[PDB]
């Protein structure tokens, strides 16, 4: 099989109202987010590099 879900992790019940980020590995509220989102999205936009595209 190729499941999620199935490894050992800590345990909790508010992991649905927190946000991770699969490059940052950090967990965030929802306000705080918002600075990570510009950060992350800042890094994520200039990490362009061996670009190609045309027509
Ligand atoms: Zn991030």
């Amino acid at each position: 099989g190729s499941e999620f879900t199935s490894s050992p992790r800590g345990d909790k019940a508010a992991y649905d109202i927190l946000r991770r980020c699969s490059q940052c590995g950090i967990l965030l509220p929802l306000p705080i987010l918002n600075q990570h989102q510009e950060k992350c999205r800042w890094l994520a936009s200039s990490k362009g590099k061996q670009v190609r595209n045309f027509s």
